[PDB]
């Protein structure tokens, strides 16, 4: 059946019922309305409870909006609101009222007391939307938070707290009593009340911005907060309170487009080359097999008791294995290993002062990149010259995997339907195409395809001239600054005044509004500049045919084109739209230039002119649609792999969180201590095996001696396990005794260190394998199976190394 019809049919009924309420509430006094919000706040405490009072809630919001901003939400805006509350992507054409529309569901689900996240694309839109919708929220007793870069969090407050109360106390409104239109007039609204409900920004802390009933921010910042939140050493330095309900504004932009590059926290090379080189020779003095042992089984180097001492005396620090000197320790291992374990031409080469190697000879030209963990820098230090800046990665996550954390996800755009597949396969969200408020009368012309770019751009500038002379305003869309700068040359060599836009949003939206709509105004916008800022038509301009959209080229995704296009018709406004193409454009270059090119020659054309026909326009659509196909498939494979990683990341973070919150590590240590002994017992001394020389060889990292193994009188493997563990756990207790109660903290710190360390090194390593599988999977274990299985082995090793590193640190300190 038709989902969009059934769903919509239901919404209609609902919106209808919300209308009957209005007559009950429009009569109420400002204090009565606030009292109702209070009753609702205590009545609505879960999702079940939210749908119960959704009628009352949505209606109340409407009124507060009619009295607070002068805007009375349209039926459609109430429709979209519901589609948000239901965890779907409400497709509402641009200039429809999404901002306001979102206010109703936001308010409703915000009464649960777990917070509500509104994500946009940038700072402006985050800050702007807040201040713009703030009064309504404040009026109903909600605290509105806002999160921007760099270290910026604010709280929308009344501009004149005293003045707002007069307006509530007394029954002030912006919308005069008795007006019964769908739209108030800027000319006729009680300025006494507009000025009363003015809102401004108040600098607050990050943590607090989230403790607000709702939180407005950028997709970037919400995610960054989460990653940072997993770099803490105190569960109290977190600035988030879980992930409850998030409405993603500009869904297609955040959840698909901005979402293809994974969110990263990159830093700079911590240590200096001076120290590497200083360790490059500190490492030439450690006598192999005395101060340490290498068992590249392969492949690690592990010190002995003579080596910990040399270094300690040498460095010289009281304790090598202590919380402060781990950097030192760590540095020593890289330098000690580099030349004692990578040799020379096995398989790296120093040619031209650059080290490069292997890869089993496909060939050694992996330049390709440097080794993980700062080992590479250690090699150059060894070879003589010279060390290069490295960039460490502390945390990563993709947007898909992030917004997936939220209990209820929701989004809204004017461009969602064409990509329903994606919202459903990635975020599990349906698209509900909300009808427009007023009829949509914008004339979308068939595309103009030219032979050559020169001809494309030359005939584009004729259009600008031709429409400018007429008085009709023009918004020209480009895809690079390069292309925007070029147009600007052309335009001014024929003396045509105009505005160019790219990326400083607070300012650009400022003119985008006055500029596109106002008579005889030309504006060039790069990459959807002035996004989200509504363009109102100027006086006399509607008769001219309204704003005229020019696409300098079609994008690889019809979405992006419909984003520029939707900018013109508006609320049944008149507007025009045309896309220029050339057989040399990338999209065309990618597909059908020649198939088109020939039809061009065959027909009476081409004169230096363009070919235009519905069937061609339609052809471009299919071709452009097919180019999206191949992308999404490609992209989805990457996604699957990203997910495979994400699952590990969760386990780690979830653990990190527990370590953060555990005051007693008695049980956790037992789990580590046992896994330390169990694995070494089950492989060396079990089934057909009873090799001990090798057992204590593997456990040699610990301080000799818990090494009282040579008095061997083991009857069975269970005795050995239980025993090995004993001397381990006894030591732990013997050590709980002296450090006293400051020990829980010391451990905690060490655990986080080790786990972060290994996590960051793991990720670096994993990347190589990601690419390894990607390129070499052909032809072809579904790349995921290779990756899932290979990534597994690696993670399993990481857990082993973490345990040994943890078990070993708590005992030596
Ligand atoms: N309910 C309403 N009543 C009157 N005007 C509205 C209403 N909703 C939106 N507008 C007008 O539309 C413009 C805002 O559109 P916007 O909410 O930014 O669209 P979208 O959210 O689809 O991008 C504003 O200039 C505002 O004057
Ligand atoms: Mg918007």
């Amino acid at each position: 059946f038709d989902k969009n019809k059934r769903i919509l049919k239901k919404y209609a009924k609902m919106v209808s019922k919300i209308n009957q309420i209005e007559s009950d509430l429009r009569s109420k006094k400002n204090s009565e309305l606030i009292r109702l919000s209070m009753v609702l706040k205590e009545k609505v405490n879960s999702f079940e409870d939210a749908d119960e009072h959704l009628f009352e809630a949505f209606a109340l919001v409407r009124e507060a909006a009619r009295r607070t901003l002068g805007m009375r939400p349209f039926d459609v805006q109430v429709m979209g609101g519901i589609a948000l509350h239901e965890g779907k992507v409400a497709e509402m054409k641009t200039g429809e009222g999404k901002t306001l529309a979102a206010t109703m569901p936001i308010y409703l689900n915000a009464l649960i007391g777990k917070g509500v996240h509104l994500v946009t694309v940038n700072d402006y839109l985050a800050r702007r939307d807040a201040l713009w919708m703030g009064p309504v929220y404040l009026f109903l007793g909600l605290r509105v938070g806002v999160i921007n870069s760099l270290g910026k969090s604010y709280e929308v407050v009344w501009k004149n707290p005293d003045l707002a109360r007069k307006a509530i106390e007394e029954n002030w409104s912006v919308w005069p009593d008795g007006f019964n239109g769908e739209v108030l007039k800027e000319e006729s609204m009680n300025k006494e009340a507009v000025e009363a409900f003015q809102v401004e920004l108040k600098e607050i802390t990050r943590k607090e911005a989230y403790l607000c009933d709702v939180t407005y921010g950028t997709n970037n910042e919400f995610g960054f907060d989460y990653l940072r939140d997993n770099l803490v050493l105190d569960y109290n330095d977190k600035v988030q309170r879980g992930h409850f309900y998030a409405i993603v504004d500009e869904a297609d932009s955040v959840l698909i487009d901005e979402a293809r590059t994974p969110l990263i926290i990159s830093g700079p090379s911590k240590e200096s080359p001076s120290v590497y080189r200083r360790f490059a020779q500190i490492a030439k003095k450690f006598v192999k097999d005395k101060d340490f042992t290498v068992d590249e089984k392969a492949r690690t180097i592990i010190l002995t008791e003579e080596g910990v001492a040399k270094a300690e005396k040498i460095i010289g620090v009281e304790n090598l294995y202590d919380p402060g000197n781990v950097s030192l320790l760590y540095h020593l291992i890289n330098a000690l290993k580099a030349l004692h374990l990578f040799k020379k031409d096995v398989d790296y080469v120093v040619m031209n002062g650059e080290v490069i190697i292997v890869d089993e000879f496909t060939g050694r030209l992996l330049p390709g990149r440097r080794y993980s963990g700062g080992l590479h820098q250690a090699i150059e230090a060894k070879e003589g010259v010279p060390i290069k800046e490295e960039s460490i990665t502390y945390a990563t996550i993709t947007f898909q995997n992030y917004f997936r954390m939220y209990e209820k996800l929701a989004g809204m755009t004017g461009t969602a339907k064409t990509e329903e597949s994606e919202f459903v396969q990635v975020y599990g969200m349906e698209v509900v195409v909300i009808p427009t408020h007023k009829p949509m009368i914008r004339k979308d012309h068939d595309d103009l395809v030219f032979r050559t770019q020169k001809e494309k751009y030359e005939k584009i500038v004729e259009e600008i001239e031709k429409r400018y002379k007429k008085g009709q305003p023009v918004l020209v869309g480009t895809t690079s600054i390069e292309k925007s700068e070029l147009l600007s040359s052309m335009l001014k060599k024929k003396g045509i005044p105009h505005q160019v836009l790219n990326a400083k949003y607070h300012e650009k939206e400022a003119e985008i509004v006055a500029k596109a709509g106002q008579k005889g105004m030309v504006t060039i916008a790069t990459n959807m500049a002035g996004r989200g800022t509504d363009i109102k038509l100027g006086p006399g301009v509607a008769e001219l045919g309204g704003l005229c959209i020019i696409g300098t080229e079609r994008h690889e995704s019809r979405r992006i084109d419909n984003q520029l296009r939707g900018r013109a018709g508006r609320q049944g406004d008149p507007g025009e739209s045309i896309f220029f193409l050339s057989l040399e454009d990338d999209l065309l270059r990618i597909f059908g230039s020649e198939q088109i090119g020939k039809v061009m020659n065959i027909l009476k054309i081409e004169e230096g002119q363009p070919i235009q026909h519905p069937m061609l326009s339609k052809l471009i659509e299919n071709i452009q649609k097919k180019v999206e196909g191949i992308n999404f498939s490609i992209r989805k494979t990457l996604m699957e792999m990203d997910d495979v990683l994400d699952k590990q990341r969760r386990a780690v973070y979830s653990l990190r969180d527990q370590i953060l919150l555990e005051k007693d590590y008695d049980e956790y240590l037992k789990d580590i201590f046992e896994d330390v002994v169990s694995t070494r017992v089950e492989e060396f001394c079990s089934g057909k095996n009873w090799d001990i020389e090798s057992l204590k060889n593997s456990l040699s990292f610990f301080p000799a001696g818990l090494f009282d193994l040579d008095e061997k009188q083991f009857s069975s493997s269970e005795e050995l396990h239980d025993y090995l563990f004993n001397r381990l756990w006894e030591e732990y207790q013997r050590k709980k005794q002296e450090i006293g109660e400051d020990y829980r903290k010391v451990i905690r710190f060490l655990m986080l260190r080790i786990i972060d360390d290994h996590w960051r090194r793991y990720l670096e390593e994993v990347e190589h394998v990601k690419e390894a599988v990607q390129l070499r999977s052909y032809g072809q274990k579904d790349p995921i199976v290779e990756f899932k299985k290979e990534t597994y082995y690696m993670f399993d090793e990481m857990m082993r190394r973490i345990n040994d590193t943890i078990a070993n640190y708590v005992l030596r300190v």
